[PDB]
Formats: C-alpha cells, structure tokens, sequence
C-alpha cells in the first residue's frame, strides 16, 4: 500500500493530473490553481461565535474551525500532488543524505537550535541549502513553485469593506518591526553616491570628519554603507571596494600634490570601515529577518528525513497529516498518535518538536525547528492528499497556505486577503493580539503583499519595503 501519486517528471504529472481531473471535478475560480473550492468560504459567523466564547479552549476550538473553513477546500491540488510525487519524495529525502556538509551549520546544532536563538550564519545556511535543494531536485515545476525574485508589490487592490481592518493588521505589523529596532536621509544617502564611483566625495564626508562615529559610536561611514547593503543587497560592498580602489588610482596619479601618509592612511581607513560595515550587516536585525523565513517545502523535507522517513514509509504520513486537516483534532490527539504509531518515525518526529525546549521570543526561532505550529507546514505539503488513496482529498483537508492560493486579483474581488483579514478579526475579538509573539493572519498577509500565491514559492530573494 504504497504511494499513489507515482510520477517522475512535469510530463507525467500532467498526465496524473488531468485523469485526476476527470474523476474529481476541479475549479478555478476563487483559487490560483486548480482546486475544490466551489464556493469562498465564509467566515463571519466565527467572529460571532468568538464573541460569545467564555473559555479559552472553545476560543481555540472556534479559531481552528475557522480556519479549516479557508484551508478545507483550497489545497492547490497539482503543486501538492507534484510535491507529493514520488520521484520528488525520493529526491528531496535522498538529498540531504548526499549534503552532509552543506547543512552542518545548523542541522549539527538542531539541539542547541530548538533552544537557543540561531547564528546569522546558521540562518544564512539554511536559505542558501534551500535553494541549492530545489535545485538539485528540480523542485520548480512551474511558477507555483518557484523561487521567487519578484519586485516586492507596492500596490495591492482591497475590497472596501476591510480596508479599516487590513488598515489594522499593518499598524500592528508595522508596530512589531518598530519595537523590533526600538542626518537620517543623507549619511545612508551619501554613500550611494559615493558607491557608484564619485571617490571624490572622500574628501569631503559631511560630517566633515570621514570617521566621525554618531551616537552607535560607529563610523558613519560603516554606518550607512551597511544600511545601504540592507536596501540595495550585498552588491554594494564590492561596488564600493571599486570605488576605493578608483581613488587609489587618483592619488596615486596626482602623488606630488598629495601627502602620501595622510592618503595612505585615508584609503586604509575607508577599507576598516568597508570591513565594519560587513560586519554590521551581518548582523543586521535586518538581514535576520529576511533570512528567518521558513521554506515550507525545504524544512517539510528536512523533518522527514531528520524524522527517518523514508519514500516506503511516507504514505503513513500523509494519511497522518490529512487526517489533521480533516478537522481540527487539538494537538494533544496529535501528539497521541506520534507516542502511539508503531511506525518508528512517529517518535523520532515528536523528539523535534521543540514546542517546549524554546525560551526566546518564538520570532527568532530558526526555520528548521520544528514545533506543534509548524506541523502545519508540513500539511499543506503532504497534507491536502493523502497520497495512499488521492481521491479522498475531495473529501478536504484544511492546512495554512492553503490559504494562500486564494486569489488576490480585484476581478474576483480579492477573496484571499477578504479571508484572511477575517481569519484576523476572528483571532482579536478572542485575544489580545497585541500581546501575541505571532500572529498567523500578519504573517500570511504580508507574505501575499511580497506577492506569494502558492505555499511553494520561496521568496527569500523577493526583497521588499513593506
């Protein structure tokens, strides 16, 4: 009773596809793929019911139903079943036997990790082996699945009537990335000037002194190059080693009209200040963020493996997590059936969960650690079909990104982000959200608004302002 999804390559999950498509009956309409969602789900009796609540347990229960109402019937079902396929299920599990070495920085710390906030260069490792993943396995059927670049999405249609809420949720997102971090335009401005090779500008920093150091008691100088790198990528530290070295070439050429120790001294000390900068933007608060994003595909794999899950076994895991879906089950019966399985993965997967082994605020958790939540990562993954018999996924099987195929576009009058502000409003009429580390409706809109449209796009590239 093996895996039924048997498909090796884009062809043959065409063909997979469209004899499931005959048996199944698929629509488009709300969804950006395919999918069994006839109707958009509507979740304003939740928020009704939430009010109504007296004790936090039916609180839960009411914001999981809830949610299985915008998961249950999304699942874009060709992404899914690719990502379920059995030659990517081989792939993606055979692959991280293969890179030992690649995935040391963190896979080697997994203990340390479920406790401790990670290195930069832990977090660093884990998007670059993401990527280097995908592509080893040719992950990247279609666009769905691919790892996005993209602009970063200045502009997003809302419909009227939430627009106060989505007003809302960026206050409080905004608020999160203030506290986060807690003259303004030019030393950030002057070097990009500088950066593009006007060395000139040396000469005359603004501050007056090239090493005048501002309240940081840190250059400027390093100061602003490193914001500049925030903005604009790593580029922009070789740029400017260019410049430098354009500079040297100046006074070189003009050595009898310049004193050779004060020139010598200067192009060493813009060098330090290159190197500060790097080293600043390292650990930029930044540059941790962007690289703090879970690859829902890339760690869904790194568990199985870490879990011992092999492609013989891994049907029993999608039967577990599409029964997950089916409706919610509390994490207690969950964490049962893990304790309970003489399947041997069952225990091995419940020894990462480190749910209860974190003490720092849950943001700066690693995006390999596995946790109660992040089960549901793993769901929309293997969790919409249960790949032994696919066709009782018509039967729906909720998970979060589910969500995020809801389409966005204004002509069908945008009812992802319609879903997801109520998800939203469900969760504050029951909580002070202020108070949450995380809050799930934020994170899936601001992963939209980066102009994510399938759990399977990776957009640690896409580099966006809000």
């Amino acid at each position: 009773m093996e895996n039924k999804i048997e498909v090796n390559n884009k062809d043959e999950m065409n063909r997979w596809f469209e004899e499931f498509k005959k048996g199944n009956g698929l629509v488009d309409t709300f969804t950006n793929s395919y999918s069994f969602c006839e109707s958009v789900p509507n979740l304003d009796r939740f928020v009704f019911q939430m009010a109504s609540a007296t004790d936090d347990a039916q609180k839960d229960s009411i914001y999981a139903s809830a949610l299985v109402e915008a998961t249950k019937f999304c699942a874009p079902i060709y992404e899914c079943a690719w990502v379920s396929s059995t030659g990517i299920v081989k792939k993606g599990l055979e692959w991280f036997e293969k890179n030992a070495g690649t995935i040391k920085s963190w896979d080697e710390s997994y203990t340390e990790l479920k406790v401790d906030v990670p290195k930069i260069e832990q977090l660093t490792g884990y998007q670059q082996a993401a990527l280097k993943w995908r592509k080893d396995i040719g992950f990247r059927v279609n666009a769905n699945t691919a790892a996005l670049s993209n602009k970063v999405l200045a502009e997003y249609k809302v419909p009227g009537e939430i627009v106060m809420s989505v007003k809302e949720m960026l206050s409080d997102m905004i608020r999160r990335r203030n506290l986060i971090l807690n003259v303004s335009h030019e030393h950030v401005d002057w070097c990009r000037e500088f950066v593009k090779g006007k060395y000139i500008m040396a000469f005359n920093p603004p501050w007056g002194d090239i090493n005048k150091s501002g309240r940081s008691g840190i250059a400027l100088v390093a100061t602003g190059l490193a914001k500049l790198a925030e903005t604009e990528g790593k580029g922009i530290f070789d740029e400017a080693k260019k410049t430098v070295e354009a500079l040297n070439g100046y006074l070189d050429k003009h050595k009898d009209e310049v004193d050779r120790a004060s020139a010598d001294s200067m192009i060493t000390n813009l060098l330090k200040h290159i190197a500060k900068a790097q080293e600043l933007y390292k650990n930029s608060s930044a540059l941790r963020a962007q690289s703090a994003q879970i690859d829902t595909a890339f760690s869904s794999y790194y568990w199985l493996y870490k879990a011992g899950v092999t492609p013989e076994t891994f049907p029993t895991v999608s039967q577990f997590l599409f029964e997950l879906g089916k409706q919610p089950r509390g994490t207690k019966k969950m964490k049962k059936a893990l304790l309970s399985t003489p399947m041997k993965w069952g225990k091995k997967l419940y020894e990462l969960f480190a749910d209860d082994s974190f003490q720092q605020n849950r943001i700066y958790m690693h995006p390999a650690v596995l946790t109660a939540g992040r089960i549901s990562e793993m769901g929309v993954c293997f969790g919409t079909i249960p790949v032994a018999n696919p066709d009782d996924a018509a039967q729906g099987s909720g998970h979060t990104k589910s969500i995020l195929n809801l389409r966005t576009n204004t002509e069908t009058n945008n009812p992802c982000a319609k879903t997801i502000v109520k998800l939203f409003e469900v969760q504050k009429t029951g909580f002070n959200i202020q108070d949450m580390d995380i809050v799930a409706s934020e994170h899936l809109l601001h992963q939209s608004l980066v102009g994510k449209q399938s759990p399977f796009q990776n957009a640690y590239n896409v580099k966006g302002n809000a």
